[PDB]
């Protein structure tokens, strides 16, 4: 079945954007009003822009599955950097971009809520 | 080590509420000052406050192990309610509350990021 309107929402929520920010980095034509549309339901979501979000979402799980399989193939006090903003985030990853850091927090911040690592 | 402010401000998020919905339905002070003061690590949290955070961390870890455990054996499609407002979630839920409801969004948009449940 098509990604629906509530599914995008949620996207948008487990990445921790704003529907500007979404514009800016996703659909790149800072287009509020048609991102809104979608989310609304008014209006299905470009199959284009489904693929970037897909994508987005296949990049975090691998993110996941990288550390996870890390943590129980080892021992000890696991602990990781939580970033508030993109600059302290460009501090430790210097190449690092916007989305990089989006999903780099929607993972560290999932990971926490299952206990499975301490932030710092 | 005792909860810190950059797990304060992950836990805000996953649970995707606004500072002042948080001194409102967590805190109960509605004061948005002293909830900023902790998330900018300027004075520790209230240890009241942070096992009231840990129990909404543990609700949370509860319903989504409770959920992927009877995946496998639930029969149709796996489908899962997405409440964009209070009000939606408690047409299912009648006696739901806030913070229901906020864990509920938060284990929905997990799962459908994990490719567990398609939301509708």
């Amino acid at each position: 079945a098509m990604m629906n309107a509530l599914e995008l929402q949620a996207l948008r929520r487990i990445f921790d954007m704003t529907i500007e920010e979404c514009t800016i980095y996703i659909t790149q034509d800072n287009n509020s009003a048609t991102w809104q549309r979608w989310e609304a339901g008014d209006i299905p979501i470009s199959p284009e822009i489904i693929a970037r979000l897909k994508e987005m979402k296949a990049r975090r799980q691998r993110r996941i599955n990288a550390i996870v399989d890390k943590i129980n193939n080892r021992i000890g006090n696991n602990t990781m950097r939580y970033f508030p903003d993109l600059s302290s985030f460009q501090s430790i990853y210097t190449e690092g971009d916007f989305i990089e850091w989006k999903i780099y927090q929607s993972v560290a911040a999932e990971l926490f809520a299952h206990d499975l690592e301490r932030l710092c």
